[PDB]
Protein backbone atom coordinates (compact mmCIF):
# COMPACT_ATOMS: atom_id res chain seq x y z
CA UNK A 1 0.00 0.00 0.00
CA UNK A 2 2.92 2.37 1.03
CA UNK A 3 3.99 2.57 -3.24
CA UNK A 4 1.06 2.47 -4.97
CA UNK A 5 -1.55 3.33 -2.82
CA UNK A 6 -3.64 -0.01 -3.14
CA UNK A 7 -3.48 -3.50 -1.32
CA UNK A 8 -2.80 -7.08 -2.33
CA UNK A 9 -4.62 -10.48 -1.72
CA UNK A 10 -3.47 -13.50 -0.21
CA UNK A 11 -1.80 -16.10 -3.02
CA UNK A 12 -4.03 -17.51 -4.98
CA UNK A 13 -2.95 -21.61 -5.21
CA UNK A 14 -6.73 -23.43 -6.29
CA UNK A 15 -8.18 -19.88 -6.21
CA UNK A 16 -6.63 -19.24 -9.97
CA UNK A 17 -8.81 -16.25 -11.29
CA UNK A 18 -10.40 -15.14 -8.24
CA UNK A 19 -7.84 -12.10 -7.13
CA UNK A 20 -7.78 -10.80 -10.85
CA UNK A 21 -11.64 -10.56 -10.65
CA UNK A 22 -11.88 -9.26 -6.98
CA UNK A 23 -9.35 -6.31 -7.64
CA UNK A 24 -11.28 -5.30 -11.08
CA UNK A 25 -14.73 -5.70 -9.24
CA UNK A 26 -13.29 -3.85 -6.02
CA UNK A 27 -12.46 -0.98 -8.56
CA UNK A 28 -15.80 -0.50 -9.95
CA UNK A 29 -16.00 2.02 -7.15
CA UNK A 30 -20.21 2.66 -8.51
CA UNK A 31 -20.44 -1.30 -7.52
CA UNK A 32 -18.25 -0.87 -4.46
CA UNK A 33 -20.36 1.50 -3.02
CA UNK A 34 -23.80 -0.18 -3.66
CA UNK A 35 -21.85 -3.37 -1.73
CA UNK A 36 -21.37 -1.47 1.48
CA UNK A 37 -24.89 -0.50 1.46
CA UNK A 38 -26.16 -4.18 0.73
CA UNK A 39 -28.50 -4.77 4.67
CA UNK A 40 -26.36 -7.79 5.32
CA UNK A 41 -26.98 -7.55 9.35
CA UNK A 42 -29.35 -9.81 9.12
CA UNK A 43 -27.52 -12.34 7.58
CA UNK A 44 -25.36 -15.91 8.39
CA UNK A 45 -21.57 -14.82 9.13
CA UNK A 46 -20.58 -17.79 7.18
CA UNK A 47 -23.20 -18.22 4.80
CA UNK A 48 -23.53 -15.04 3.14
CA UNK A 49 -21.90 -14.33 -0.14
CA UNK A 50 -22.96 -10.81 0.17
CA UNK A 51 -21.53 -10.34 3.51
CA UNK A 52 -18.43 -12.31 2.29
CA UNK A 53 -17.64 -9.74 -0.40
CA UNK A 54 -18.23 -6.82 1.58
CA UNK A 55 -15.41 -8.29 3.72
CA UNK A 56 -13.13 -8.53 1.29
CA UNK A 57 -13.97 -5.03 -0.40
CA UNK A 58 -13.51 -3.50 3.41
CA UNK A 59 -10.30 -5.65 3.71
CA UNK A 60 -9.15 -4.28 0.40
CA UNK A 61 -10.04 -0.68 1.39
CA UNK A 62 -8.31 -0.51 4.66
CA UNK A 63 -5.46 -3.11 5.15
CA UNK A 64 -1.84 -2.30 4.74
CA UNK A 65 -1.62 -6.49 4.88
CA UNK A 66 -2.41 -8.95 1.85
CA UNK A 67 -6.61 -9.57 2.43
CA UNK A 68 -7.67 -13.07 2.99
CA UNK A 69 -10.25 -15.38 0.56
CA UNK A 70 -11.01 -18.03 2.63
CA UNK A 71 -14.37 -17.08 4.13
CA UNK A 72 -15.39 -15.99 0.64
CA UNK A 73 -14.43 -19.03 -0.74
CA UNK A 74 -16.71 -21.07 1.38
CA UNK A 75 -19.69 -18.92 1.00
CA UNK A 76 -19.97 -19.94 -2.51
CA UNK A 77 -19.08 -23.27 -2.09
CA UNK A 78 -15.86 -23.37 -4.88
CA UNK A 79 -13.07 -24.74 -2.41
CA UNK A 80 -11.56 -26.77 -4.79
CA UNK A 81 -8.95 -25.99 -7.45
CA UNK A 82 -11.31 -27.97 -10.03
CA UNK A 83 -14.38 -26.17 -9.01
CA UNK A 84 -12.52 -23.18 -10.51
CA UNK A 85 -10.76 -25.25 -13.63
CA UNK A 86 -14.34 -26.29 -14.95
CA UNK A 87 -15.45 -22.39 -15.13
CA UNK A 88 -14.88 -19.34 -16.78
CA UNK A 89 -14.34 -15.54 -15.69
CA UNK A 90 -17.32 -14.78 -16.45
CA UNK A 91 -19.48 -17.93 -14.80
CA UNK A 92 -17.79 -16.61 -11.51
CA UNK A 93 -18.76 -12.91 -11.66
CA UNK A 94 -21.84 -13.76 -12.25
CA UNK A 95 -22.28 -16.08 -9.29
CA UNK A 96 -20.93 -13.41 -7.49
CA UNK A 97 -22.96 -10.33 -8.98
CA UNK A 98 -26.43 -12.50 -8.75
CA UNK A 99 -26.16 -12.64 -5.07
CA UNK A 100 -25.65 -8.98 -4.89
CA UNK A 101 -28.64 -8.16 -7.16
CA UNK A 102 -31.02 -10.29 -5.43
CA UNK A 103 -29.68 -8.80 -1.96
CA UNK A 104 -30.18 -5.32 -3.65
CA UNK A 105 -33.81 -6.01 -3.73
CA UNK A 106 -36.18 -3.72 -2.31
CA UNK A 107 -33.21 -1.58 -1.38
CA UNK A 108 -31.75 1.77 -2.00
CA UNK A 109 -29.07 0.56 -4.52
CA UNK A 110 -31.26 -1.65 -6.22
CA UNK A 111 -30.38 -2.14 -9.93
CA UNK A 112 -26.51 -1.02 -9.72
CA UNK A 113 -25.54 -4.41 -10.94
CA UNK A 114 -28.22 -3.73 -14.41
CA UNK A 115 -27.06 -0.12 -14.82
CA UNK A 116 -23.41 -0.92 -14.45
CA UNK A 117 -22.97 -4.33 -16.45
CA UNK A 118 -26.08 -4.74 -18.80
CA UNK A 119 -26.38 -4.24 -22.45
CA UNK A 120 -29.35 -5.59 -24.73
CA UNK A 121 -28.69 -7.13 -28.18
CA UNK A 122 -30.65 -8.33 -31.11
CA UNK A 123 -30.39 -11.42 -32.82
CA UNK A 124 -32.09 -12.17 -35.61
CA UNK A 125 -32.90 -15.10 -38.75
CA UNK A 126 -33.91 -13.00 -41.98
CA UNK A 127 -35.35 -15.43 -44.81
CA UNK A 128 -34.12 -14.13 -48.56
CA UNK A 129 -36.67 -15.66 -50.95
CA UNK A 130 -39.46 -15.26 -48.49
CA UNK A 131 -41.16 -12.86 -46.01
CA UNK A 132 -40.30 -14.38 -42.71
CA UNK A 133 -38.26 -13.17 -39.80
CA UNK A 134 -37.45 -14.51 -36.04
CA UNK A 135 -36.33 -11.60 -33.81
CA UNK A 136 -34.93 -12.20 -29.96
CA UNK A 137 -34.16 -9.05 -28.06
CA UNK A 138 -31.27 -10.79 -25.22
CA UNK A 139 -30.14 -9.19 -22.52
CA UNK A 140 -26.14 -9.66 -21.73
CA UNK A 141 -23.78 -9.06 -19.01
CA UNK A 142 -20.41 -10.07 -20.86
CA UNK A 143 -19.32 -10.96 -24.43
CA UNK A 144 -16.86 -13.87 -25.24
CA UNK A 145 -14.94 -12.34 -28.53
CA UNK A 146 -13.11 -14.79 -31.10
CA UNK A 147 -9.14 -14.48 -31.53
CA UNK A 148 -7.83 -16.67 -33.48
CA UNK A 149 -7.47 -15.42 -37.09
CA UNK A 150 -8.67 -11.75 -35.85
CA UNK A 151 -5.37 -8.95 -35.11
CA UNK A 152 -7.31 -7.26 -32.71
CA UNK A 153 -10.63 -6.36 -30.87
CA UNK A 154 -12.16 -4.53 -33.95
CA UNK A 155 -11.75 -7.49 -36.14
CA UNK A 156 -13.30 -9.76 -33.34
CA UNK A 157 -16.05 -7.40 -33.13
CA UNK A 158 -16.40 -7.21 -36.86
CA UNK A 159 -16.55 -10.85 -37.06
CA UNK A 160 -19.35 -10.95 -33.88
CA UNK A 161 -21.64 -9.14 -35.55
CA UNK A 162 -20.80 -10.38 -39.11
CA UNK A 163 -23.84 -11.70 -41.48
CA UNK A 164 -23.62 -15.66 -41.45
CA UNK A 165 -25.44 -17.58 -44.67
CA UNK A 166 -28.07 -20.41 -44.14
CA UNK A 167 -27.35 -22.17 -47.48
CA UNK A 168 -27.39 -25.33 -49.09
CA UNK A 169 -26.79 -28.06 -46.87
CA UNK A 170 -27.72 -25.89 -43.52
CA UNK A 171 -30.53 -23.97 -44.82
CA UNK A 172 -33.04 -22.56 -42.62
CA UNK A 173 -35.82 -24.99 -41.06
CA UNK A 174 -38.99 -21.89 -41.63
CA UNK A 175 -41.92 -24.24 -40.37
CA UNK A 176 -45.00 -24.10 -43.01
CA UNK A 177 -42.66 -22.33 -45.55
CA UNK A 178 -40.14 -25.19 -44.86
CA UNK A 179 -36.02 -24.97 -46.02
CA UNK A 180 -35.30 -21.54 -47.03
CA UNK A 181 -31.99 -19.68 -47.69
CA UNK A 182 -31.56 -16.71 -44.87
CA UNK A 183 -29.36 -14.51 -43.42
CA UNK A 184 -28.23 -15.06 -39.27
CA UNK A 185 -26.88 -12.26 -37.52
CA UNK A 186 -26.63 -10.40 -34.53
CA UNK A 187 -26.51 -6.81 -33.53
CA UNK A 188 -25.74 -4.35 -30.77
CA UNK A 189 -29.06 -2.38 -29.02
CA UNK A 190 -27.01 -0.56 -26.08
CA UNK A 191 -23.50 -1.33 -24.77
CA UNK A 192 -23.39 -0.81 -20.52
CA UNK A 193 -21.31 1.39 -18.80
CA UNK A 194 -18.69 -1.31 -17.64
CA UNK A 195 -17.96 -3.76 -20.83
CA UNK A 196 -16.72 -7.16 -19.96
CA UNK A 197 -14.93 -8.66 -22.83
CA UNK A 198 -13.54 -12.60 -22.28
CA UNK A 199 -10.80 -13.44 -25.39
CA UNK A 200 -11.82 -17.04 -26.65
CA UNK A 201 -8.30 -18.39 -26.02
CA UNK A 202 -9.46 -21.75 -26.02
CA UNK A 203 -11.56 -23.74 -29.21
CA UNK A 204 -9.70 -28.25 -26.50
CA UNK A 205 -6.71 -26.52 -28.31
CA UNK A 206 -5.51 -23.43 -26.71
CA UNK A 207 -4.87 -20.40 -28.87
CA UNK A 208 -1.59 -18.11 -28.00
CA UNK A 209 -1.35 -15.64 -30.75
CA UNK A 210 -0.96 -12.25 -30.46
CA UNK A 211 -3.87 -10.25 -30.23
CA UNK A 212 -3.82 -6.50 -30.25
CA UNK A 213 -6.35 -4.42 -28.09
CA UNK A 214 -6.33 -0.93 -27.57
CA UNK A 215 -6.47 2.25 -24.65
CA UNK A 216 -9.70 4.26 -26.55
CA UNK A 217 -11.99 1.53 -28.46
CA UNK A 218 -14.95 3.27 -30.40
CA UNK A 219 -17.91 1.34 -30.48
CA UNK A 220 -20.25 3.48 -32.25
CA UNK A 221 -20.02 1.82 -35.86
CA UNK A 222 -21.59 -1.79 -33.91
CA UNK A 223 -24.66 0.10 -32.54
CA UNK A 224 -27.80 -0.34 -34.82
CA UNK A 225 -29.01 3.16 -33.65
CA UNK A 226 -26.12 5.66 -32.18
CA UNK A 227 -26.74 9.14 -29.82
CA UNK A 228 -24.16 11.85 -30.58
CA UNK A 229 -24.89 12.87 -26.88
CA UNK A 230 -23.16 10.32 -26.24
CA UNK A 231 -20.75 8.30 -28.66
CA UNK A 232 -19.59 4.86 -27.15
CA UNK A 233 -15.77 5.70 -27.35
CA UNK A 234 -14.38 3.19 -24.14
CA UNK A 235 -11.70 3.58 -22.35
CA UNK A 236 -9.40 0.28 -20.74
CA UNK A 237 -9.70 -0.24 -17.43
CA UNK A 238 -8.35 -3.65 -17.09
CA UNK A 239 -6.25 -6.88 -18.34
CA UNK A 240 -6.27 -9.77 -16.75
CA UNK A 241 -3.42 -12.00 -18.02
CA UNK A 242 -2.08 -16.11 -17.54
CA UNK A 243 1.25 -17.24 -17.72
CA UNK A 244 2.39 -20.75 -18.06
CA UNK A 245 0.57 -24.19 -17.82
CA UNK A 246 -3.21 -24.81 -18.02
CA UNK A 247 -4.75 -26.79 -15.57
CA UNK A 248 -2.99 -24.43 -13.62
CA UNK A 249 -0.17 -21.25 -14.76
CA UNK A 250 -0.35 -18.00 -13.23
CA UNK A 251 -2.99 -15.50 -13.03
CA UNK A 252 -2.06 -11.67 -12.25
CA UNK A 253 -3.97 -8.44 -13.55
CA UNK A 254 -3.69 -5.30 -14.80
CA UNK A 255 -5.26 -2.17 -13.67
CA UNK A 256 -5.40 1.70 -14.16
CA UNK A 257 -8.25 2.17 -11.09
CA UNK A 258 -8.65 6.36 -11.52
CA UNK A 259 -8.99 5.45 -15.55
CA UNK A 260 -6.04 8.09 -15.75
CA UNK A 261 -3.18 6.30 -17.73
CA UNK A 262 -1.54 5.02 -14.69
CA UNK A 263 -1.30 1.57 -14.14
CA UNK A 264 -0.62 -0.84 -11.63
CA UNK A 265 0.54 -4.86 -12.05
CA UNK A 266 -1.63 -6.81 -9.12
CA UNK A 267 0.19 -9.65 -8.74
CA UNK A 268 -1.21 -11.05 -5.23
CA UNK A 269 0.23 -9.85 -2.36
CA UNK A 270 2.37 -7.86 -4.69
CA UNK A 271 0.89 -4.29 -6.14
CA UNK A 272 3.21 -2.46 -8.17
CA UNK A 273 3.59 0.26 -10.74
CA UNK A 274 3.80 -0.30 -14.21
CA UNK A 275 4.39 1.15 -17.31
CA UNK A 276 1.09 1.39 -20.39
CA UNK A 277 3.04 -0.94 -22.81
CA UNK A 278 4.03 -3.34 -19.57
CA UNK A 279 -0.47 -3.36 -19.20
CA UNK A 280 -1.24 -3.65 -22.34
CA UNK A 281 1.48 -4.07 -25.45
CA UNK A 282 3.60 -6.70 -23.81
CA UNK A 283 0.31 -8.67 -22.95
CA UNK A 284 -0.20 -9.41 -26.52
CA UNK A 285 1.22 -12.57 -26.41
CA UNK A 286 3.00 -14.67 -29.93
CA UNK A 287 6.05 -16.27 -28.88
CA UNK A 288 1.37 -14.86 -21.51
CA UNK A 289 -1.93 -14.15 -22.85
CA UNK A 290 -4.87 -11.53 -21.91
CA UNK A 291 -7.98 -13.51 -21.50
CA UNK A 292 -10.44 -10.68 -20.12
CA UNK A 293 -10.88 -6.89 -20.54
CA UNK A 294 -12.77 -4.25 -18.90
CA UNK A 295 -13.88 -1.17 -20.77
CA UNK A 296 -15.15 2.01 -18.93
CA UNK A 297 -17.65 4.14 -21.29
CA UNK A 298 -16.40 7.20 -21.24
CA UNK A 299 -19.28 9.45 -20.40
CA UNK A 300 -19.50 7.06 -17.45
CA UNK A 301 -16.00 7.40 -15.90
CA UNK A 302 -16.86 10.03 -13.04
CA UNK A 303 -19.91 8.24 -12.46
CA UNK A 304 -18.42 4.32 -12.32
CA UNK A 305 -14.85 5.31 -10.92
CA UNK A 306 -16.27 8.34 -8.23
CA UNK A 307 -14.27 8.56 -5.15
CA UNK A 308 -14.76 5.83 -2.56
CA UNK A 309 -14.67 7.69 0.99
CA UNK A 310 -14.59 5.45 4.76
CA UNK A 311 -18.02 7.10 5.35
CA UNK A 312 -19.49 5.30 2.51
CA UNK A 313 -19.15 2.45 4.59
CA UNK A 314 -22.32 2.15 6.98
CA UNK A 315 -21.47 2.36 10.62
CA UNK A 316 -22.94 -1.37 11.24
CA UNK A 317 -21.38 -3.07 8.85
CA UNK A 318 -17.89 -1.37 10.00
CA UNK A 319 -18.46 -2.63 13.68
CA UNK A 320 -19.30 -6.08 12.70
CA UNK A 321 -16.36 -6.78 10.79
CA UNK A 322 -14.03 -5.30 13.29
CA UNK A 323 -16.15 -7.79 16.10
CA UNK A 324 -14.58 -10.03 13.75
CA UNK A 325 -10.77 -8.74 13.42
CA UNK A 326 -10.84 -9.18 17.44
CA UNK A 327 -12.48 -12.23 18.13
CA UNK A 328 -10.52 -13.91 15.74
CA UNK A 329 -7.19 -11.96 17.01
C1 LIG B 1 -5.95 -22.20 -18.38
C2 LIG B 1 -6.47 -20.85 -18.85
C3 LIG B 1 -5.66 -20.12 -19.73
C4 LIG B 1 -6.07 -18.88 -20.20
CL1 LIG B 1 -5.07 -17.98 -21.28
C5 LIG B 1 -7.29 -18.35 -19.81
C6 LIG B 1 -8.12 -19.06 -18.93
C7 LIG B 1 -9.41 -18.43 -18.54
C8 LIG B 1 -9.67 -18.20 -17.18
C9 LIG B 1 -10.89 -17.65 -16.80
N1 LIG B 1 -11.82 -17.34 -17.70
C10 LIG B 1 -11.64 -17.55 -19.03
C11 LIG B 1 -12.55 -17.28 -20.12
C12 LIG B 1 -12.10 -17.60 -21.32
C13 LIG B 1 -12.89 -17.42 -22.60
N2 LIG B 1 -13.50 -18.72 -22.96
C14 LIG B 1 -14.77 -19.07 -22.68
O1 LIG B 1 -15.60 -18.39 -22.11
C15 LIG B 1 -15.06 -20.46 -23.20
C16 LIG B 1 -13.73 -20.88 -23.83
C17 LIG B 1 -12.83 -19.69 -23.61
O2 LIG B 1 -11.68 -19.64 -24.00
S1 LIG B 1 -10.48 -18.26 -21.24
C18 LIG B 1 -10.43 -18.11 -19.49
C19 LIG B 1 -7.72 -20.34 -18.44
O3 LIG B 1 -8.50 -21.08 -17.58
C20 LIG B 1 -9.75 -21.65 -18.04
C21 LIG B 1 -10.63 -22.00 -16.83
N3 LIG B 1 -11.64 -22.89 -17.46
C22 LIG B 1 -11.22 -23.36 -18.81
C23 LIG B 1 -9.71 -23.00 -18.78
F1 LIG B 1 -9.05 -24.01 -18.07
Amino acid sequence: KKHTGYVGLKNQGATCYMNSLLQTLFFTNQLRKAVYMMPTEGDDSSKSVPLALQRVFYELQHSDKPVGTKKLTKSFGWETLDSFMQHDVQELCRVLLDNVENKMKGTCVEGTIPKLFRGKMVSYIQCKEVDYRSDRREDYYDIQLSIKGKKNIFESFVDYVAVEQLDGDNKYDAGEHGLQEAEKGVKFLTLPPVLHLQLMRFMNIKINDRFEFPEQLPLDEFLQKTDPKDPANYILHAVLVHSGDNHGGHYVVYLNPKGDGKWCKFDDDVVSRCTKEEAIEHNYGGHTNAYMLVYIRESKLSEVLQAVTDHDIPQQLVERLQEEKRIEA
